[PDB]
């Protein structure tokens, strides 16, 4: 399936770069997957005083039965990197909600390793309940700041990311778990550590 929406003003793709810091005002190789349920503009915006890739999402009130159908699914294609000695992939994730009070966002990480069937998914999905947000302090520019980490030794389906396993693509999915979220999302400093 290809999810298709007319393009509008959006940031240039640039070239795949890790760490991805967006400081050149390009997407540094990040783009929607063809199957991403969100196909709206990807722009570089300031978040917490640094350039970040960003998009808006208003999830449907009627939730699809497939829990990724409505999800932003963004991917770094053809980076062809390896984790090396790094145990984690981590990034800054920011929310600027216009609505957020119930259910949760679940953030998943996957990769496309040509040695492992072009898919390997981190076991450690990260759940962000939206009722938790009210009690978090916002950045000065009014964002909720998360630093999300994935232990790359915990992968599904018995697949193993060796130090030298080539990772052709990296994918991040922000799934709506019965939430009322609407607003802006941002990623920055996507890196291994
Ligand atoms: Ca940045």
């Amino acid at each position: 399936r290809a999810v298709v929406e007319a393009p509008v003003e959006h940031a240039p793709i640039g070239k795949a770069t890790l760490p991805s810091t967006f400081e050149d005002s390009t997407r540094q190789g990040w783009a929607w997957d063809a199957t991403s349920g969100v196909q709206s503009a990807l722009t570089i915006k300031d978040a917490n005083e640094s350039k970040a890739i960003s998009w808006e999402v208003k999830y449907p009130e009627v939730k699809p039965v497939d829990g990724w159908a409505s999800a932003p699914r963004i991917m770094l294609g053809n980076v062809n990197t390896t984790r090396g000695n790094n145990k984690y992939l981590t990034f800054d994730f920011y929310l600027k909600p216009t609505q957020a009070s119930k259910g949760s966002l679940t953030i998943s990480l996957a990769f496309a390793p040509p040695s492992l069937g072009f898919w390997a998914q981190a076991t450690g999905d990260v759940n962000i309940p939206l009722s938790s947000l009210s009690k978090m302090k916002k950045t000065t520019d009014g964002l909720y700041h998360f630093q999300v980490k994935y232990d790359l030794d915990k992968i599904n389906d018995g697949k193993v990311l060796t130090a030298n396993t080539v990772l052709r693509d990296i994918t991040i999915v922000v799934a709506d778990g019965n939430s009322d979220f609407a607003g802006t999302m941002y990623l920055d400093n996507i890196r291994f550590e």
